[PDB]
């Protein structure tokens, strides 16, 4: 249990990436354990919020390439795949708190919480294209509907990097704070202000405002993956991914 800690506090379930000397670039092992501690905790009445942080210094660089260079997942079918189908679907209120770097799946991941928070100074990017692969986990579909085409292809077709400042000023992220500890301790705050409201007027409102999205996106996520899954597997990428490792 080494490299993804699950502190059950009071209401909370609080996921926390630890591989540091990794940037906590996110492996096989990583996204099971992820994957399963949502999928458990939805149906654990006693958890009512999970909260998702890599710490006061980092949040994840994104998914692990010698993982993505020596077995090129099928994003369908896969740990990844997984960890995206469970927190897409999750059923209650996720929180993310993110310091540092939040790269590729970092970031998209962000886009499926309920509260974003982050450093100031947080490092974000979608780093797809500089790879040669492709948007992922519906960012696609989310960052045009939610940003207009050219603000979003900044983001996806340029791969641009954007400070947790930039990120809450367009919406991405609820508030930008204090780098470090202090982001974590707002959104635990934030997760004590949903155990004061009624767990089923929470979880209703967020089906709701899922409900008229979810079908297409969960379609979006289904053509994005066997493009990327196929780009994985390409030249391009795998030349750009092996370039990163051996920089
Ligand atoms: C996040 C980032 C900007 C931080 O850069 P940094 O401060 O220079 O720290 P490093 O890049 O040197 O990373 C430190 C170590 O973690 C490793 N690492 C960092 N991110 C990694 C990743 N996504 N996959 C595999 N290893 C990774 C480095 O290879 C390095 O390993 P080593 O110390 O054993 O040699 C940079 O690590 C990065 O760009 N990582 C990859 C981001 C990415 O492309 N994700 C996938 C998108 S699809």
């Amino acid at each position: 249990s080494e490299l993804i800690r699950v502190e059950r506090e009071t209401g909370l379930l609080t996921l926390r990436l630890d591989r540091q000397d990794k940037k906590n670039a996110l492996t096989r092992a990583m996204y099971s354990r992820m994957a399963e501690a949502l999928l458990e905790a939805q149906a654990d009445t006693a958890v009512r919020v999970v909260l998702i942080t890599g710490g006061d210094a980092c949040f994840t660089s994104g998914n692990d390439i010698l993982d993505f260079l020596e077995q090129p997942p099928s994003l369908r079918d896969s740990p990844v795949g997984r960890f995206m189908s469970a927190l897409l679907e999750f059923p209650k209120p996720v929180i993310a708190a993110v310091n540092g770097p939040a790269v590729g799946i970092g970031t998209t991941l962000l886009l499926h919480c309920d509260l974003v928070f982050v450093g100031r100074n947080a490092r974000l990017k979608m780093p797809f294209v500089n790879l040669g692969l492709t948007p992922e986990f519906g960012s696609s579909l989310i960052l045009p509907r939610m940003l207009g085409h050219a603000k979003a292809a900044e983001l996806l077709m340029l791969g641009q990097d954007f400070s947790g400042e930039q990120a809450a000023a367009w919406g991405l992220a609820n508030a930008a704070l204090e780098d470090g500890a202090t982001v974590l301790e707002h959104a635990r705050d934030a997760a004590r202000r949903f155990l004061h409201l009624a767990p089923s007027a929470v979880v209703e409102s967020k089906r709701l405002m899922k409900a008229p999205f979810i079908e297409e996106l969960r379609r979006v996520i289904a053509e994005e993956g066997d493009i990327f899954s196929t780009r994985l597997r390409s030249p391009e990428a795998i030349e750009a991914l092996s370039a990163f490792m051996h920089r």
